């Protein structure tokens, strides 16, 4: 008699998960479970809801449900072991370290109940302990030494087989009469969120979203864009896919895949997976770093004296910096939850060494509310890199908050949609609606310092000194 759970955290999917699929094989009885207990944004947490509800729809499917526990995990399992009689507990893997101390603490309470757990590699390419065994036991901290690490491992696992009736076979998930009430997706409502003024989501969860995404992603690739940011890149694309690798919905391993396949018929070189290795590197760097997250007591991160300044902090996180660049970025932002990576440059820019000389852990922690694809490991990596933290960048340039939103949109019609109170300013003056004279001002029937800020400070001079500051540093 062998009774089973699978236990959803990422890898919200039925395709590629070869955790689910073992489970499933030779089991009496399975029932797949999400632990949810009513620092995350609305968006972040519509996201997740849909990608639950979209798992319990597909399973609904297969003659099964989804289980929604509210709690927390070392509370209600042990109990949950003893009222199903379970023997096998399903996860897939989870390199990042707060994940990897939850999970060792649950397999401790499932070695207790006589519960063998089942363990495996699907949200990353790649077996990342082994690439830290090859380079000595630290991991890489440049791109090129973890391509050629990467050189050495075994040729990449093939995604596992989607879950279907066939595979499920006479296994099968006792139901309850209550099971809708009892062990249902909640709602926003439900998670305490005034959903008053909630337009529709730009990025809907879920699996079935990320596979029709998928389709088309490759479709695209090879018809129109042959395999090769403007004012168009800036705006949600209808197959962006970045939202859906960090949550699961779609495998990184399928995908990569799909792209081989795609390249071989059509037409590989590394650009052609640039970013899905980029996502390897950083979780790769993060997972035996507990805080990675941090400046102090991080021994890859330079220690920078930055500044405390929560008035210049707000100012950035909500948008009213006065430059108008830097404003419209941080408003798509907050309303959609994605901006384009090159956008995620220059207001990184702009907080840490560029202009505020504010510490990358507070603008780490604003994105980790908003943006839909941070996940830890690539967020905090990331926030190092554009604060010349660490993997040795150094403070060669500093993004223009002018200069740069004036290259990718000349027209500013960026800067029109999401900041409407400058809609009336020409082109020319947009991007520095400060110097527009009075007069143009007064036709655009924006007053700057009265319906718009004043710039919070003068580029040129913050950038001067801070470059200055930062060269300090180090020995000259
Ligand atoms: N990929 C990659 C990559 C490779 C090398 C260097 C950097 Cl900075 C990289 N990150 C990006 O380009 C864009 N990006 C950011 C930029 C600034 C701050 C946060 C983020 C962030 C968070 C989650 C996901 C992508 C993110």
């Amino acid at each position: 008699g062998v009774n089973a759970v699978h236990w959803f955290r990422k890898g919200l999917r039925l395709h590629d998960n070869p955790a689910l699929k073992e489970c499933i094989q030779g089991a009496d009885t399975i029932r797949c479970v999400y632990i949810l207990d009513p620092n995350v944004g609305i968006n972040r947490w519509r996201f997740l809801l849909q990608c639950l509800e979209d798992l319990d729809a597909n399973l609904r499917k297969l003659n099964s449900r989804l289980f929604v526990i509210r709690g927390q995990p070392a509370d209600v399992f042990p109990r949950l072991f003893k009222e199903w009689n379970i023997t096998k507990l399903s996860i897939e893997y989870d390199s990042e370290p707060f994940g990897k101390e939850r999970d060792a603490a649950i397999k401790k309470l499932a070695t207790e109940a006589g519960v063998e757990v089942i363990v495996r590699i699907s949200h990353t390419l790649y077996d990342l302990d082994k690439i830290i065994e090859l380079n000595g036991g630290q991991p890489p901290l440049t791109y090129k030494r973890f391509q050629t690490l990467v050189s050495k491992m075994e040729p990449l696992e093939m995604p596992a087989d989607t879950i279907t009736s066939d595979v499920i076979g006479k296994c099968m998930t006792p139901l309850s009469d209550d099971h809708d009430e009892k062990y249902g997706v909640p709602s926003l409502e439900e998670l305490g969120f005034d959903t008053d003024g909630l337009s529709s989501a730009v990025w809907p969860g879920g699996e079935t979203e990320a596979l029709t995404r998928l389709e088309r992603h490759l479709e695209r690739k090879a018809w129109v864009a042959n395999f090769e940011m403007n004012a168009n890149s800036l705006l949600a694309s209808p197959t962006g896919l970045s939202p859906y690798l960090r949550f699961g919905c779609l495998s990184c391993r399928l995908f990569y895949f799909k792209l081989t396949d795609l390249y071989k018929k059509v037409k590989p070189p590394l650009s052609l997976y640039g970013q899905l290795l980029w996502r390897e590197f950083f979780y790769t760097a993060a997972t035996n770093n507990p805080r990675f997250d941090k400046m102090e007591g991080n021994p890859i991160c330079v220690q920078i004296p930055w500044d405390k300044n929560p008035e210049a902090l707000a100012k950035w996180a909500e948008g009213r910096t006065g430059f108008p660049w830097i404003d419209a970025i941080m408003t798509q932002l907050r309303q959609e939850g994605w901006i384009h990576h090159l956008a995620r440059h220059a207001v990184a820019c702009f907080l840490t060494r560029g202009d505020l000389w504010i510490s990358w852990e507070e603008g780490m922690k604003v994105f980790e509310e908003l943006l839909l694809d941070a996940d830890w490991s690539i967020n905090a990596g990331s926030w190092m890199w554009l604060s010349c933290s660490s993997f040795f960048q150094q403070f060669f340039h500093c993004y223009c908050p002018v200069g740069f939103g004036r290259r990718t949109d000349p027209n500013g019609d960026y800067i029109r949609r999401y900041l409407p109170v400058l809609r009336g300013f020409p082109a020319k003056y947009i991007y520095d609606p400060w110097n527009a004279p009075e007069g143009i001002q007064k036709v655009a029937k924006c007053l700057i310092g009265v319906n718009y800020p004043k710039p919070m400070v003068n580029h040129a001079e913050a950038s001067r000194l801070n470059i200055e500051r930062m060269k300090q540093i180090y020995q000259q």
